[PDB]
C-alpha cells in the first residue's frame, strides 16, 4: 500500500538520522573503547557479569538493518555501553573514566536529537 511506503520512507529517514547520531557518539570515544563488543575470548567470564552487552559495532549492524523503530530504543543501546562498562569495571580505571565522559558527552547530541525528531515528525 501507499500507506506501507510512507511508513518505510520514515523509518529510512529515522535511519539516516540516528546514522548521524551514532557517528558523534561515537567520535566522543576516541579510545575506541566501545567500538566493539567485549572480547570472550579475553574476557571469558564477563557474561556472568553482563547480561546485556552492548557496543558501537553491533547498534551500527542494527541500525543498518533499520531496527530502531524510533529514538528510545536506540537511546537504551547507548545507555546500556555505558551502564555495562560502570559496572563491570571500577571507578579508578581508564574503562569507567571514559565511560562518565561518553555519557557527558553523549547527553548534549541527545538532547538535540530529540527534539530534531520530535520537530520532523
Amino acid at each position: 500500500s501507499m500507506e506501507q511506503v510512507a511508513m518505510e520512507l520514515r523509518l529510512t529517514e529515522l535511519t539516516r538520522l540516528l546514522r548521524s547520531v551514532l557517528d558523534q557518539l561515537q567520535d566522543k570515544d576516541p579510545a575506541r573503547i566501545f567500538a566493539q563488543p567485549v572480547s570472550l575470548k579475553e574476557v571469558p567470564d564477563y557474561l556472568d557479569h553482563i547480561k546485556h552487552p552492548m557496543d558501537f559495532a553491533t547498534m551500527r549492524k542494527r541500525l543498518e538493518a533499520q531496527g530502531y523503530k524510533n529514538l528510545h530504543e536506540f537511546e537504551e543501546d547507548f545507555d546500556l555501553i555505558i551502564d555495562n562498562c560502570m559496572k563491570y569495571n571500577a571507578r579508578d580505571t581508564v574503562f569507567y573514566r571514559a565511560a562518565v565522559r561518553l555519557r557527558d558527552q553523549g547527553g548534549v547530541v541527545l538532547r538535540q536529537a530529540r527534539r530534531e525528531v520530535d520537530s520532523i515528525g
